Order: C-alpha cells, then sequence, then structure tokens
DNA sequence: CATATCATTTTACTAACTG
DNA sequence: CAGTTAGTAAAATGATATG
C-alpha cells in the first residue's frame, strides 16, 4: 500500500520511502524506525497514538521514540512549532494530523 | 464531532483547536486541559457543570491527578484563547459553588 | 514627618491622609492599616520589606490581611496593580516602594 | 549599583528590571530568578559561574528549595527576555558541564 | 470564603554535546 | 549514532489579587 500525505509526499511503507511531489525524481530513504512509526499513524489518521502504541510498534529509553519522531519531521520538513504533519499531544503521544489517503 | 460556539469559533476536540471567522487561516491551539473543559461545556451547553464533573471529565478520566485548583487555571487560560472577558462573559460565565456554564450558542457539525 | 512621593502625593502617617497635587484641595483619608503599610514602605524607600515586617507593623504576633491592605492602597493611589508606580510585589519576599521618596519638614 | 550590559542594558538587581536604550520608555521587567542569575553573571563578568553557584545564590541563599531544573528554566526565560539567540549568544554562553558564562560587556555604574 | 491572575516550579518533549 | 547535559513547551502548583 503506499499513502498521499498532505497531497505532497507519497509514502510506502513496504520500501520506507518518501517522494516529495516537488522533487519527483528523489528518493527519500526512511529508516526503518521512522517508516514503522509513519506507517503507524498513517493507519490511524488523525488519531491520537499513544507513546506506548508507536515504542510497541517499533522495539520491545523512551527517548528513542521522541528521537525517531524528530527524523521524520526533519524528513517532512516539517515544523516542531508548528506541525503540519506529526503533532505532539503533550501526556497523550503523537498524532498524524495531515491529510491521509491509501492508494491500491 | 465539531461545534460552531457563538457563531464565531469553530471547535474541533479530537485536535485540540479553535478556527476563528475574523482570521480563518489562523488555528489557535488549545492545550488538552482546556479543550476538554470546552468540550464537556458544549456537550451540555447552557448547563452549570459542578466543579466536580469538570475535575473528573478533564483530568481523573485521563489517568491524571491534579489538586482542585487546576481547575480554575485552565478556565482562566480557556477563556484567555477565547478572548472571554471575565467580567462580562459571553462564553464561560461562573456560577460561584456550583461550576461553570457555557452560555454562548452551541451547535453541533457533525 | 511627611513625605513626597513620585513627585505627586503628599503623605502625612500621623493624619492618615494622602494629597493629590493635581487635585490640591481634596484630602484622601487612608484606613489606619494602610497607611501604616504606606509609612513603613516609605521609612525603606526602594527597599522590599518582607510580608511578615508588613505584617507585624499593623497587626498582632490571615496574611491576607497583608494582601487586602495592599489591594486598597493601591487604589487610592491610583496605581496600576499590572504596571505599578508605587507599590510593586515582590514574589515570595513581599513589598517593595518604587515611587521616589522625599522626606520634607 | 547598576550594570550596563553590551553597550544597550541598563540592568538593575535592586529594582529587577532591565531597560533597553532603544526604547528607554520601555522598562522590561525581570522576575527575581532571572535577576538573581544576571546579577551573580555581571559580578563576576566573563567568568564560567558553575550550576551549583548559581543554584546557591538564586535560591538556596534566599531560602527556596528548588530542583536544579529551575536553574535551566531560568536562563531560558532570561535569554527571552534579553532577546539572546541560544544557538549564537550574544549575552549568555553555555558551557556544558561547567555553567554558564557572561560574554555581554560588565559595566558598573557609580 | 471562592475564584482569578500571575509567578514559580516541575514535568514532558526536544536538541546539543562528547566516548 | 549513546548516554549525558541542556533547551523549550506544557502542566501543575504556589503566591498574590479580586469579588
Ligand atoms: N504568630
Ligand atoms: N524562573
Amino acid at each position: 500500500m503506499k499513502f498521499i500525505l498532505a497531497e505532497k509526499f507519497t509514502f510506502d511503507p513496504l520500501s520506507n520511502t518518501l517522494i516529495d511531489k516537488e522533487d519527483s525524481e528523489e528518493i527519500i530513504r526512511l529508516g526503518s524506525n521512522e517508516s514503522r512509526i509513519l506507517w503507524l499513524l498513517a493507519q490511524r489518521p488523525n488519531e491520537v497514538i499513544s507513546r506506548n502504541d508507536l515504542h510497541d510498534f517499533v522495539w520491545r529509553d523512551d527517548s528513542s521514540l521522541t528521537q525517531a519522531i524528530s527524523t521524520l519531521r526533519k524528513m517532512l520538513k516539517d515544523s516542531t512549532k508548528s506541525p503540519q504533519y506529526v503533532k505532539t499531544v503533550p501526556k497523550r503521544g503523537y498524532q498524524l494530523i495531515a491529510r491521509v489517503e491509501t492508494v491500491e
């Protein structure tokens, strides 16, 4: 499956890649951790996903989630101050607030 | 579920956001506490909701333990975000010994 | 002894009175508590005076009685709580008279 | 007495105030913690002052008990009030594991 | 006494630094 | 990068102000 995020990125969680519409010939290569976080977020779009859920989907020391979110925001060129993709929900987890569409 | 408050704010408790028709481009970012207070008030529009009911819905139901005064501080922050005058409220009225009351018009979208 | 506060008020702690130069014919009459608070602040100009000192100069050896008297005094001085010109609050330490203070006579 | 910092701010630690010569009418009001940090930094200008020294001067000597994190939060607020860039500081420099350092020019008035 | 606002402290999440 | 240290945002709480 692929996802369209905020009318901008095509995300393929199986190949761990992002493609920016504005730079269609450049493959953005996600680390496995960041790809799995974005996939779980996209599977439950606009839902707040607990740090526990995100954590358990990647690993079996909760600082690793925070760093993986920072890297993902960088690859998405998302602002921490003013997020357009991944929003932090203090004491609750993270929330994918971009428009999310599935293709194929 | 979305709410329209006083014919002015679009409230989304699932995103903790307020959009003011004056500046439809600027999102207003609500903290979870203020959003959950506004949500309970909007679910019971124009009813006086006890401090106890608000404390349980906002904090206890989330597994959070806080003193009573957290509600007062959060009400104060919420009024500031709504630019509601404490002396002459258009949105959130205090009823001493009884709680708080959303007196703005409330409509549900979905 | 009289004090001149911020080039504006003449303060007589002995008669518990304030006179505003902009309204020189009106006597502002202070309650004894507020007058003693102002007097002690004026005796230690621009010093932070502890809540304990202010309280003890007025009342017997609550606490909100000091807070209420400061509020009353700021109203008589037409002082802004948000932007003080006369009596400034020093959180966890007390209050501080920041107006220029002069003794006359 | 007072301090002139970086040829820009007049700092009075007895009044917890900053005056920016660019807006000589606008007093910048410092909290007591931020003012006591700046005061100790200015007493030892361009020296690296340990977190312990700062913690003792700002809180312990005043009779206040706080965690170490209070100093970091207070430094952050102080830099905001000075409009100091954390990435490229003009006023307060962090020296990891050693403390903080006032690198602005410091003069004593009177 | 109850509530409101401001300040301080602490916690939650984020970024920088060094073997 | 790994864990330690520091920075910023948010929450909780304490202090002071008002009704
Ligand atoms: N006492
Ligand atoms: N502080």
